[PDB]
């Protein structure tokens, strides 16, 4: 849900996501990364699927970061898809591509792919 | 280095990709799907990275499409990852990641993981 | 190394992995899945990199199951690929890739990708 | 189904992979790569599931190479898990996962992802 979504996170490698989910389906904020080439708060967007199942399914989203800002560029941008789990103790599953821009000779070595897991700071 | 990003791709299912990239790092624009459960277009979002870097490489970039809009909702949402290479032929090479929502007993297999190759062909 | 790799091992869903390394780099063994189109168990190949480094890095190492055995055949395979990391609490990280045999028009929808860690039962 | 994966394939990088299927679903053979740290050939060992199903899909299979032979070792090893589609024009489509032995403070980026289609030419 929106409401349950907006807020600030944090993931097990100490790196922080604070966003903001709108009534038509968007999120933007700014992440800031504790490891990599990275330094200071990036801007991110992202959406997600705003009517969800009644269920006790998790809600899918995703958000993007391209590693530029005033201080850096990295000439990178990672993605995350996963979903979001409500309840008491609510979580952010996810996996995630970070590509990196390359000659066509290198492109084989361009994506990374890992997963990370959000807990939120609430309050 | 970043530059005609903007315009209208396709990829091979078929699928049309219309974006339009900001002087600042945006890209915004709609989706529109050949395949699985989806119809007509799609609100997408994401950033590139412009700098881009002079050894000629790719401008990286990515963006999310939920797919859900007035006529379906199929609770699962796509990340493309990749990078534009521009030229005679321009190309965005990816790799995406597709998540559907579901209950917990089935988060093992909520992920699908696939390469797009998009041109303006 | 070899001796460390070989035992049973359990992963989060409740699998289980009963494996045989090799001087050779060899692993061989079977693998039961909690979840799934699967029943009983199915033989399992790899191999794994006998020399790592000394250092505080993981072994790297993959094997691969196609999932059919005298009572099932689901039509599908998933290879592992991750790291060996020794210690008291030994652990092998892990992504996999499961793909489903499908017919030209549905491969885009051939593979789901995850992550399972395995913890060693010793003794 | 299964049938012609014996054989001499070859990928969209070069690279060179030499299998025999036995008829009980293992797959035996040598694969010698075009780009990375590695040269000469590396053993590879993997299994394919023999039904395969009538609706003419492809035959699911997978196999491992660690990266350590008499000339190097690069303390890595990858995985390619894919399906064969035979006929005419016979391929192999796969997405790889290629990950190094990393120290823990380095193993969020330990893992590569990657596609490569074979074929007999
Ligand atoms: O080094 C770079 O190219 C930019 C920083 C990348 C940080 C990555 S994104 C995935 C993983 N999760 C994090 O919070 N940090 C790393
Ligand atoms: O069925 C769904 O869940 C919604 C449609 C998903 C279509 C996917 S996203 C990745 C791949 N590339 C495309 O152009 N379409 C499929
Ligand atoms: O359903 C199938 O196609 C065969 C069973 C697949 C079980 C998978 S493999 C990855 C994940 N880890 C497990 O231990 N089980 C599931
Ligand atoms: O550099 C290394 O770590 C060893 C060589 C890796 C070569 C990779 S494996 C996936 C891709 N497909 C190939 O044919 N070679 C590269």
């Amino acid at each position: 849900a929106e409401a349950g979504i907006t807020g600030t996170w944090y993931n097990q490698l100490g790196s922080t996501f604070i966003v903001t989910a709108g009534a038509d389906g968007a999120l933007t904020g700014t992440y800031e990364s504790a490891v990599g080439n990275a330094e200071s708060r990036y801007v991110l967007t992202g959406r997600y699927d705003s009517a969800p199942a009644t269920d006790g399914s998790g809600t899918a989203l995703g958000w993007t970061v391209a590693w530029k800002n005033n201080y850096r560029n990295a000439h990178s941008a990672t993605t995350w898809s996963g979903q979001y789990v409500g309840g008491a103790e609510a979580r952010i599953n996810t996996q995630w591509l970070l590509t990196s821009g390359t000659t066509e000779a290198n492109a084989w070595k361009s994506t990374l792919v890992g997963h990370d897991t959000f807990t939120k700071v609430k309050p």
